[PDB]
C-alpha cells in the first residue's frame, strides 16, 4: 500500500518550494526558493534567494544541506522511506556539530500540495567563533559524503561525517545526526548508506541568489 501510494504521487520529474527561517549567532535571516529534479535518478537543483537578513554574515554552506529527501536513487531492494510517506510526507530534525564548537539545530517539514513538494525549514546555529571560517565566509563547499542510515521504531536515523573545504586548502569537519519521521507507517528499509555530492553551481556577488545541485544515491553497506 504505502510503496504503491508513494510511487503514484512521486513522479519521475518533481518540483519543490522551500521557505527557511533561521538564526546564526543571533543573526536572523529568511530564504525562499524553488527547485526541481528526477527523484528516481537522485538528482536535483534549486534556486534560493535571501529574503531577510542579507547579505548573510556567514557561509552559505551552513544552509545548503537543509534545502530534499524525495530525490535519492535506490537499488531495486531498498524501499524508499521518503517516497512511500506521500502524499502526507515526513519531518526531520538535525544537529550539525563542528570541530570548533559551532552547533546547529534544523527542523524540517515536507508536504505535497497540488503536485508540488513543500519544504519548511527552521534553523538555529550558535557557538560559531566570530573569527572562524563559517562567520568569516572562508568555506568553499561540502566534500562528497556518506550518510549511514538505520531504521528505529518507524523512523530513520542518519549519521554523516562531513567536511567543508577551506579557502586556504584546509578541511573543516562536522558530524551531522538526523532523525527522519514519516507522517504515516511505511515499509522500513534495513540499514543502508546514501552517497552524496552537493555543489553550489552559481551565485550573485553577495550570495543573496544561489543555485545548488545535489546527487544522492542509496546503497547497501558491506
Amino acid at each position: 500500500d504505502p510503496v504503491s501510494k508513494g510511487e503514484a504521487v512521486i513522479k519521475e520529474f518533481m518540483r519543490f518550494k522551500v521557505h527557511m527561517e533561521g538564526s546564526m549567532n543571533g543573526h536572523e535571516f529568511e530564504i525562499e526558493g524553488e527547485g526541481e529534479g528526477r527523484p528516481y535518478e537522485g538528482t536535483q537543483t534549486a534556486k534560493l534567494k535571501v529574503t531577510k537578513g542579507g547579505p548573510l554574515p556567514f557561509s552559505w554552506d551552513i544552509l545548503s544541506p537543509q534545502f530534499s529527501r524525495a530525490f535519492t536513487k535506490h537499488p531495486a531492494d531498498i524501499p524508499d522511506y521518503y517516497k512511500q510517506s506521500f502524499p502526507e510526507g515526513f519531518k526531520w530534525e538535525r544537529v550539525m556539530n563542528f570541530e570548533d564548537g559551532g552547533a546547529v539545530t534544523v527542523t524540517q517539514d515536507t508536504s505535497l500540495e497540488d503536485g508540488t513538494l513543500i519544504y519548511k525549514v527552521k534553523l538555529r546555529g550558535t557557538n560559531f567563533p566570530p573569527d572562524g571560517p563559517v562567520m568569516q565566509k572562508k568555506t568553499m563547499g561540502w566534500e562528497a559524503s556518506t550518510e549511514r542510515l538505520y531504521p528505529e521504531d518507524g523512523v530513520l536515523k542518519g549519521d554523516i561525517k562531513m567536511a567543508l573545504r577551506l579557502k586556504d586548502g584546509g578541511r573543516y569537519l562536522a558530524d551531522f545526526k538526523t532523525t527522519y519521521k514519516a507522517k504515516k507507517p511505511v515499509q522500513m528499509p534495513g540499514a543502508y548508506n546514501v552517497d552524496r555530492k552537493l555543489d553550489i553551481t552559481s551565485h550573485n556577488e553577495d550570495y543573496t541568489v544561489v543555485e545548488q545541485y545535489e546527487r544522492s544515491e542509496g546503497r547497501h553497506s558491506t
